[PDB]
């Protein structure tokens, strides 16, 4: 199986990637430097993870020591939620170029459907504990992001968290001028995704596998969840292989032609998962892995399920 996937701007996106949510920043810099010398080309960034400036140490000093050129890395960051209105994206987008040291991103992502009102809170709220929303909407946002193609800042935009109804409104939208390249949306066994996922494809929107290890290191997990790196049954498929839970868990979308972005800050394990491009799981493993599905969500937040634009009130 190929290394990239084509978008639909015309570039191509690794499908492997190293992601940096939780990613302390004393350790986050060694990380994305192992990452690139043992052949990651994809960083999945974002502003809200606290740690751009020190992801882009890395980048910048594999850049400097000519262990990749710029053209062969493939960055991709996310807008905030407190930045969807039109007078703050470009400059939402330039701070995060700033902090990761480049003069333009792979991928630009709205983060999440919902604006939230601007200021220095990410999560602002109300006294009850509400996020309190801005009155913007997708697709003023989404005309913002397409500002940002025309200006040279960002050579693909995309989408993060959209589910059905809101990727349609998006290619639906009045005088569309760039489809979204990509929607990246949580993906594993527990949350299989089958109708999204069907839907994005069917329009040539490439989807982005997140937590696709289950986010073990999610601050909200319980010790009672699930766990799909513990779990005896993908455990049994990773021992068929020869591999380890992780590595079957990350060529799992591999093979549903999706990209996938697990984090590590561990680098025998980040170098472990990126050794998935020498097996393959048979379509019996496959169905069988699908046929985990619980809908169960890592990502999804109380104090937002009001705002309009929550996105997991949709069954997909
Ligand atoms: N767009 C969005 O809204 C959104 C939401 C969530 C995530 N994301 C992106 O997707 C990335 C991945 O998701 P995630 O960080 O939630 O979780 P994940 O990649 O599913 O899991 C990360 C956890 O798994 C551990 N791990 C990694 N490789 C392992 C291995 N080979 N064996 C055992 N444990 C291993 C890591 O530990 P160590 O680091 O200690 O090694 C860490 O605790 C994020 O970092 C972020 O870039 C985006
Ligand atoms: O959103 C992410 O990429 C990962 O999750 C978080 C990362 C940070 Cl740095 C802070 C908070 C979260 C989080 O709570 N995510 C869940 C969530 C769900 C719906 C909305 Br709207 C916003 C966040």
């Amino acid at each position: 199986m190929a290394s990239r996937i084509l978008l639909n701007n015309g570039a191509k996106m690794p499908i492997l990637g190293l992601g940096t949510w939780k990613s302390p920043p004393g350790q986050v810099t060694e990380a994305v430097k192992v990452a690139i010398d043992v052949g990651y080309r994809h960083i999945d960034c974002a502003h809200v993870y606290q740690n751009e400036n020190e992801v882009g140490v890395a980048i910048q000093e594999k850049l400097r020591e000519q262990v990749v050129k710029r053209e062969e890395l493939f960055i991709v960051s996310k807008l905030w939620c407190t930045y969807h209105e039109k007078g703050l994206v470009k400059g939402a987008c330039q701070k995060t170029l700033s902090d990761l040291k480049l003069d333009y991103l792979d991928l630009y992502l709205i983060h999440w459907p919902t604006g939230f009102k601007p200021g220095k809170e990410f999560f602002p709220l109300d006294e009850s504990g509400n996020v309190v929303p801005s009155d913007t909407n997708i697709l003023d946002t989404w005309a913002a992001m397409e500002e940002l193609v025309d200006e040279g800042l960002v050579k693909a935009i995309g989408i993060s968290n959209f589910n059905h109804l809101q990727v349609e409104m998006i290619l639906n939208k009045p005088g569309l001028k760039y489809k979204p390249a990509v929607n990246q949306i949580e993906c594993h066994p527990y949350l299989t995704q089958e109708k999204l996922i069907q839907y994005c494809q069917s329009k040539g929107i490439v989807v982005t596998a997140y937590s696709p290890l289950g986010s073990p290191d999610r601050p909200w997990a319980k010790p009672e969840d699930p766990s799909l790196l513990e779990d005896p049954r993908i455990k049994a498929i990773a021992a068929k292989h020869n591999k380890t839970t992780a590595q079957v868990l990350i060529r799992f979308p591999m093979q549903r032609n999706l990209v996938v972005i697990p984090k590590s800050v561990t680098p025998e394990r980040i170098a472990e998962n990126f050794k998935v491009f020498d097996f393959e799981l048979s379509s019996q493993d496959m169905t069988t892995l699908l046929s985990y599905n619980r809908n169960w969500r890592v990502c999804a937040l109380l104090s937002c399920t009001s705002h309009k634009d929550y996105p997991f009130h949709e069954e997909f």
